[PDB]
């Protein structure tokens, strides 16, 4: 049930248009019974723990669910960029593991070198009641990200795959952007 973006004028995924802005379970995901929807102007990913998408290690993110913006219909020039950052939102401080594989027309895949984790102690309470952590993926963590960001001949991200793991059946991603 992924839904195309209605407004991507910010140049990054802010999920403020009520859509999953192209995101949904990836065809090659080992896990599929994961819910991906828009809630509270964010990308809400439910049941990660119940479906075994809870690997929190650095190199076994292969066991986690893979999501991708297959019906995104947009793109982002990332030449010269060095980071992929996003806010992880949850009602209580949880643990979330994220590995990413940005894709371009000529650089379709690269095995992530490592997944980046934010642990409970990384979450800060928000006045809205929820807790939020800032997760950042460097080009050092994703070779395909480094390849695209350093390839002036083809530095346009046309899609992306995220490996998402958590010990919480309720987390949200928001403001996923390259900088
Ligand atoms: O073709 C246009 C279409 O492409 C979509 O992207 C595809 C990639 O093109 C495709 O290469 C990629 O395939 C992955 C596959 O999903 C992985 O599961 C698999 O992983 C391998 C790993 O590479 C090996 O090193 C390791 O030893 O084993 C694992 C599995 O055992 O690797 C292949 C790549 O070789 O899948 C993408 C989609 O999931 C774009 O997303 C889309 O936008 C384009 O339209
Ligand atoms: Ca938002």
């Amino acid at each position: 049930q992924p839904t195309a973006p209605k407004d991507f004028s910010s140049g990054f995924w802010d999920f403020n248009d009520g859509t999953t802005q192209g995101f949904g379970v990836n065809p090659d995901s080992p896990i599929t019974a994961i819910n991906v929807e828009n809630a509270n102007n964010a990308l809400k990913i439910s049941n990660l723990n119940s479906k075994g998408s809870n690997d929190l290690s650095e190199g076994n993110f292969w066991a986690n669910v893979r999501i991708s913006a297959d019906i995104w219909g947009q793109s982002i020039n990332i030449y010269g960029d060095t980071k992929l950052t996003m806010d992880v939102i949850a009602p209580t401080p949880v643990n979330v593991s994220i590995a990413a594989i940005p894709q371009s027309s000529t650089h379709g895949w690269g095995n992530p070198t490592r997944a980046i984790r934010v642990w409970t102690n990384n979450f800060v309470a928000q006045t809205d009641g929820t807790y939020k952590a800032t997760l950042t993926i460097s080009t050092n963590d994703s070779p395909n990200f480094n390849t695209i960001a350093t390839d002036a001949a083809d530095s346009v991200v046309t899609n992306m795959i995220l490996f998402v793991g958590s010990n919480s059946d309720n987390i949200s991603l928001d403001n996923i952007k390259f900088t």
